[PDB]
Order: C-alpha cells, then sequence, then structure tokens
C-alpha cells in the first residue's frame, strides 16, 4: 500500500509516534517519505547482503528475520515480511525499539540527511489529526 501524506500521519499518530522519544510527528512522516516513498512494499538490498523492509526501511541485519542474512539479529522478533503489510503496526512497534537504542532517529540515514534540521512540521500541515 502506498500511503497518503496525511493518511500516514494520522495512522502514525494513532500508534503513538507523535513526540515519541522527543520526535514530533513530522519527523516520522518525513523519514517515511524519503525511505520508502510512503510505500509499505518497499525493499532495498544493502551491500553487506542485508535487506531493508517496509515503510521505514527497517534493516534485517539487526531487527527482523528474512532467512537470508546470516549472522544477523532479530531484535524485533518478527519476520521481515510483516513489515511489508498495509498495517503499519509491526513497523511502528519495531521503529519504537530502534529509536530507543540510543542513536535516536539517526538510525535512518535518510532522516539524518534529509529531515534533520529542517522544518519537519510542514509534512503534517493541512492534515486532520
Ligand atoms: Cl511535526
Ligand atoms: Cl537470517
Ligand atoms: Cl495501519
Ligand atoms: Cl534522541
Ligand atoms: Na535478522
Amino acid at each position: 500500500k502506498v500511503f497518503g501524506r496525511c493518511e500516514l500521519a494520522a495512522a502514525m499518530k494513532r500508534h503513538g509516534l507523535d513526540n515519541y522519544r522527543g520526535y514530533s510527528l513530522g519527523n516520522w512522516v518525513c523519514a517515511a517519505k524519503f525511505e520508502s516513498n510512503f510505500n509499505t512494499q518497499a525493499t532495498n538490498r544493502n551491500t553487506d547482503g542485508s535487506t531493508d523492509y517496509g515503510i521505514l526501511q527497517i534493516n534485517s541485519r539487526w531487527w527482523c528475520n528474512d532467512g537470508r542474512t546470516p549472522g544477523s539479529r532479530n531484535l524485533c522478533n518478527i519476520p521481515c515480511s510483516a513489515l511489508l503489510s498495509s498495517d503499519i503496526t509491526a513497523s511502528v512497534n519495531c521503529a519504537k525499539k530502534i529509536v530507543s537504542d540510543g542513536n535516536g532517529m539517526n538510525a535512518w540515514v535518510a532522516w539524518r540527511n534529509r529531515c534533520k534540521g529542517t522544518d519537519v512540521q510542514a509534512w503534517i500541515r493541512g492534515c486532520r489529526l
């Protein structure tokens, strides 16, 4: 499913991502835009052999199991395919554990390079929340 900007913002707010660990809702919508283009079925291969999955491109090297990343961890205790669902519940709960691991939203390279230090509130402007 390809989410809409306000549709995703409302869905993320319902799952408690607004101001979660200090990151306003605009940060999560901005990151989802540049990580997956609002597409839940987005996948991308990394050089080390791991794969990024879902609306937030959560890495299989640490967070999910895809059966093809030897020596990796499954810290969110889920198959990586659950991150490709139209229900973002899995990706949000795993994102909450990622953003709490000490590095904040810097875990998402697209957020640090394209959202950090910008007016992220513009990503939720005009949305009914
Ligand atoms: Cl915001
Ligand atoms: Cl694996
Ligand atoms: Cl949903
Ligand atoms: Cl932080
Ligand atoms: Na894994």
